C-alpha cells in the first residue's frame, strides 16, 4: 500500500506529463495516500518523469504575518518596523498555506525562489534558474513574472487532489484580462539587504480576494471545471488523489476570455 | 500579541539562558503563542540570547517509513531494497514525530545534521562542526556522540513546552547507565552514495521504549521531575508555553545515578 517514486512517476506519465516539461504542481498530500519518502516522493516522481530538461515549480509565496499590523495605505507603524523579520529568497519559508509540499520543495537543494515574496516560484530544474529571475516586484503576476514564463515555456500545470481553485496561474489571467473593476493591493514589504532592512511599496491587483466584485471566492475552480468540460485536460489518479493536468497556456487564454466575456468589454 | 524575537529572548533570558551557552531545544511550537516569525522567531530568539560564540541544537532523527517492510531480522525485504529511499544529512528530513522546530532549524542555512541518522541532531553557531562531526552510526546515543559533546561542553537543554518525556539526552544515560537487561535495536539503514544505495547494520540500545523492562513508557519525564525536586533547573515561560531549562551535565549524571538505584547491582 506504499505509493512509491516509481508508482507515482507511471501515474504521471499515464495523466500526460512529458519528457522535458516545465510542471508546476499543487498538491494536497493528504489525498496521494501512503508515501515511501512522504511529500519528497512526488518531487521525485515529477523529476523521474521530466527528465533533467524538465523543471518542478510550486507557489511559494511567503510567510510574513506582520500583514495584521499594516494601516489602511498598507504601512508598517514605526513601532513595528524594525521587529518586522525581512524578506530573504533563501531563508524566508514558504507560506504555510500552499501546503507542505511548497515548503519541501524550497528546501530541496537545487531548488531556487524568486525575488517577488508575495508572488514568489520555487523551481528546480533545468530552467529553474530562467524561472525565478528578474522577478518584477510591482505586479508580480504579470508580464515578467515566473507565470508568464510558465505560459512562454509550454508549461504544466498538475492540480495533485488540491481543491481546483488554487490553480495561481489564473492569477495571471487576472492580471491579464481587460476588464473594470480590478481590485488593487497596496503593502510595505521589507527586504533582506547586506546593509540592512530596505522597506518598499509594493502595488499588485488584488489576489486576496477575487479581482472583480460579483464572484465567489473559489470562483477558480469554475472557470478549470469549464476547462475540463470544453475538451482540454486531463483528469486521472496520482496515487490515490483526483488530479487534473492542463496546459498553461491554454488555461491562461481560457481564463482571460471567461473574465472578459463576463465583465468588460 | 505577536510573539517576536526580542520578547522571546527576553523570556530565555529570564529562564537562565546565558551568553555563549551551547543549547538544545525541544519546542511545542503551538504553545508558544502567536509568532511574528512562526517558528522561526524561536530560532532567532535563541541565536540572539546565546551570540555568536553559542550553539543551538535540536534533536533532529530521521523521516524513514521503510521500518515497516523490515522483517524479524530487521532486514528489507530484497525486492524493496532499491526503492528505499537512502539517507542524505543535507537531503533527508527531520522525523515529523520530533515537530516542525527541527526540520525549520535544519533548513536554517548554516545547520550541520550529523550523520548518524536515527541519532541525527542538528547544530547552528560556533561549535556546529564539532557537534556533529564523526557521529559514531553505532550506538550513536553513547560515546563520541553529539549528546557526549554536549555534556562535554556544558551545555544546556530547554524543553519548550514540550513533554519532559521527549528529552534526548536521557538516552545518552540510559547509555551509559551500568545496568543489566539493556535491550538492543538492530536494524539496516540505506546510506546514499554516488554507486546506489549502501546497506548498513545499525546496533545501538533501543531508543524507542524504556531501556530495561518494568519501566514507564514517559519514565523520562519523572527522572525530571525528580531533578526539578532536587532544587535543580529552572521553570518559566517562553513566550506562553511553560518550560524547563536543565544543565546537560547535571541531568545525564542524575540519570544515570537514577537508573542504577533501581536497576544494577555494586
Ligand atoms: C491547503 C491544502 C494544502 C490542504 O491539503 P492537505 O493535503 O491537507 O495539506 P498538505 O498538502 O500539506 O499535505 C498534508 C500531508 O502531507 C504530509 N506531511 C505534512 N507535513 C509533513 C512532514 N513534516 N513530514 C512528513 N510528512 C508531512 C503528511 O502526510 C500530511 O498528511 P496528514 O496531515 O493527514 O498526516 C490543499 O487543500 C491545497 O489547497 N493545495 C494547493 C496549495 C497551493 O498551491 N495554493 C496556492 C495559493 S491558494
Ligand atoms: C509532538 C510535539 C511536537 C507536538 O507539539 P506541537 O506544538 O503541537 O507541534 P509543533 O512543535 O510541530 O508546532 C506546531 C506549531 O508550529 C507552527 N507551524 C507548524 N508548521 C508551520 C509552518 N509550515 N509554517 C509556519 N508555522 C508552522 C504552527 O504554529 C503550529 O501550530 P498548529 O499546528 O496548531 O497550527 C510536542 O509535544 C513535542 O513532543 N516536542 C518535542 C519533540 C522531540 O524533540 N522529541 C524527541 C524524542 S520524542
Ligand atoms: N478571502 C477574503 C479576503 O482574504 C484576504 O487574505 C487572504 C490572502 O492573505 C490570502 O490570499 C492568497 C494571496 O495572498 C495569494 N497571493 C494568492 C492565493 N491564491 C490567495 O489564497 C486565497 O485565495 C485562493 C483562491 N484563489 C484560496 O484557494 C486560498 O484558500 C486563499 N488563501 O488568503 C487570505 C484569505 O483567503 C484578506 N484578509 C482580505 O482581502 C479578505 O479577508
Ligand atoms: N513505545 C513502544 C514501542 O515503540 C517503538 O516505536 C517507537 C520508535 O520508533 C520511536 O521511538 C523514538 C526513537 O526512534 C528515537 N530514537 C528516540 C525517541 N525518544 C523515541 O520517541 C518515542 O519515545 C519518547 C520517549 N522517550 C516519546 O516521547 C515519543 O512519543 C516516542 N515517539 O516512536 C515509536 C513510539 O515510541 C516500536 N513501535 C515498538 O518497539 C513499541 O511499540
Amino acid at each position: 500500500s506504499f505509493a512509491t517514486r516509481t508508482s507515482l512517476a507511471a501515474d504521471l506519465a499515464a495523466l500526460g506529463l512529458a519528457w522535458g516539461d516545465a510542471i508546476m504542481v499543487h498538491a494536497a498530500v493528504s489525498r496521494v495516500g501512503r508515501l515511501l519518502d512522504g511529500p519528497d516522493t512526488i518531487i521525485a516522481a515529477l523529476r523521474d518523469t521530466v527528465g533533467p530538461g524538465g523543471t518542478v515549480l510550486a507557489y511559494a509565496d511567503w510567510e510574513a504575518r506582520y500583514e495584521d499590523l499594516v494601516d489602511d495605505a498598507g504601512r508598517v507603524p514605526p513601532e513595528w518596523r524594525e521587529h518586522v523579520p525581512p524578506f530573504d529568497p533563501q531563508r524566508s519559508r514558504a507560506i504555510r498555506d500552499n501546503g507542505v509540499l511548497p515548503e519541501f520543495l524550497r528546501t530541496t537543494p537545487g531548488t531556487l525562489r524568486s525575488g517577488n515574496p508575495g508572488a514568489s516560484l520555487v523551481a528546480l530544474g533545468a530552467k529553474a534558474e530562467w524561472f525565478t529571475a528578474d522577478h518584477p516586484l510591482d505586479y508580480g503576476y504579470g508580464e515578467g513574472s515566473p507565470l508568464a514564463k510558465l505560459v512562454e515555456a509550454g508549461g504544466k500545470v498538475l492540480m495533485l487532489g488540491a481543491p481546483l481553485d488554487t490553480l495561481t496561474l489564473l492569477h495571471h489571467a487576472e492580471h491579464l484580462a481587460d476588464i473594470p473593476g480590478k481590485r488593487i493591493k497596496r503593502i510595505e514589504v521589507p527586504f533582506a539587504t547586506p546593509t540592512g532592512t530596505q522597506w518598499r511599496m509594493i502595488e499588485e491587483f488584488d489576489t486576496g480576494d477575487p479581482i472583480v466584485a460579483g464572484l465567489a471566492e473559489d470562483y477558480f475552480a469554475g472557470i478549470v471545471t469549464e476547462f475540463l468540460a470544453s475538451g482540454q485536460g486531463r483528469q486521472g489518479l496520482i496515487g490515490a488523489a483526483p488530479s487534473v493536468l492542463v496546459d498553461a497556456a491554454a488555461i491562461t487564454a481560457f481564463g482571460v476570455t471567461w473574465l472578459e466575456k463576463r465583465f468588460g468589454t
